[PDB]
């Protein structure tokens, strides 16, 4: 269908660049990558910080570059623990113009299993939208260190 040609344009034309994570009461930086997150169907890796799990919010800023215009770009994040679902995230962008680089600022704001049983257990599973268009799905394992 063309929407399966349009995301499959979407994607090709997608890079995420940078991304860091910061305590959002302090702004102090935990984490910091280069490595393109984004990318579908290869099970990608991180390593942040414990300390991330006793903060109340965490800044997180993305950077990222499309050729291709979309009209609501927005995520889905599902924080999946040993394949269960703990916690669904929503974020939306909107407008990107083609050809553009933007940095993309979110807040994400239960009681946390400790950092050693969380660690190699956690799974970050992310969807990539243009509105309703699912653009590509994207998987993270983190470790806390
Ligand atoms: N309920 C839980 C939720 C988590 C996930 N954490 C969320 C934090 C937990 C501490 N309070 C603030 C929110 S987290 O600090 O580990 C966290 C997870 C993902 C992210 S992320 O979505 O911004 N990102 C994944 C990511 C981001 C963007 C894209 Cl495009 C793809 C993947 C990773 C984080 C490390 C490298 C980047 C940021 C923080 C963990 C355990 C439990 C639990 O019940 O025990």
């Amino acid at each position: 269908s063309a929407k399966d040609e349009r995301a499959r344009e979407i994607l090709r034309g997608f890079k995420l660049n940078w991304m860091n994570l910061r305590d959002a009461e302090t702004g102090k930086i935990l984490w910091q990558g280069t490595e393109d997150l984004s990318v579908p169907g290869v099970e990608h890796e991180a390593r942040v910080p414990k300390k991330i799990l006793k903060c109340k919010a965490v800044s997180r800023e993305l950077n990222f570059s499309s050729t291709e215009q979309m009209e609501k770009f927005r995520l889905e994040q599902k924080v999946y623990f040993k394949g269960q679902c703990l916690e669904e995230w929503f974020f939306e962008f909107g407008f990107v113009i083609p050809n553009s680089t933007n940095t993309w600022q979110s807040l994400i704001e239960s009681q946390m299993m400790p950092a050693s049983v969380l660690t190699g257990n956690v799974i970050i599973e992310t969807k990539f939208f243009d509105d309703d268009l699912l653009v590509s799905t994207s998987r993270v394992r983190l470790f806390y260190v």
